[PDB]
């Protein structure tokens, strides 16, 4: 692609992150912790799964970052509406303000209902976002594979201004502890 001059610098929001996550001092990168990360609640936490913000809003132009996933055994990346549901249960999914994919038990799957498969040769360890506001595009890139498509939602319907996703997934089996970095442009 040639979407790299788009490039903005995204941080995490801790006021959104779930309370068991670890953000870096430079709001660069999060991991799960081994236990409640000794905050106070907030209506903006995700509370039922590891998930977190990116800071900035985007109401309108073309966007494009890069997120490392390196090690990584679940995670799940995208854009989301600001309003999105932060308590209880809830499924990945446009109608829900999401437009995302995700690694789940070695495959890959975009979330749209119900979730599409995904055909990956060569396992990402870096992945780019891209987004364009006025033309509803939000397109995803293996930058280990020569920056190759991966999946383009269209005709999205944002609804709101959008934030930058992130979940760094579940560590119940001691092999997804890895972070999920923002690498530098
Ligand atoms: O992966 C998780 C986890 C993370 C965030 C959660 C969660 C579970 O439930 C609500 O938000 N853990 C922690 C507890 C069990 C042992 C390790 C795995």
């Amino acid at each position: 692609h040639h979407h790299h001059h788009h490039m903005v610098h995204i941080t995490l929001d801790r006021n959104t992150a779930n309370s068991w996550l670890i953000i870096s001092k430079d709001r660069r990168q999060v991991r799960m912790g081994d236990t409640h990360q000794n905050v106070s609640d907030n209506k903006e936490r995700f509370s039922n799964y590891p998930m977190v913000l990116g800071a900035q809003r985007f109401s309108s132009g073309k966007m494009y970052w890069e997120v490392d996933v390196t090690q990584k055994e679940a995670w799940d990346l995208g854009v989301c509406r600001d309003s999105v549901q932060r308590k209880g249960q809830f499924s990945l999914s446009p109608e829900n303000g999401f437009w995302t994919i995700w690694l789940w038990q070695d495959s890959y799957e975009a979330g749209t209902s119900p979730q599409t498969t995904l055909h990956i040769q060569v396992p990402p360890c870096q992945i780019g976002i891209f987004v364009d506001y006025e033309a509803g595009v939000v397109s995803f890139y293996n930058i280990t594979d020569h920056g190759s498509l991966i999946y383009t939602f269209s005709e999205c319907v944002f609804a709101g201004p959008l934030r930058p996703f992130f979940n760094v997934g579940f560590n119940y089996s001691g092999g997804n502890a890895a972070p999920l970095k923002l690498c530098p442009l």
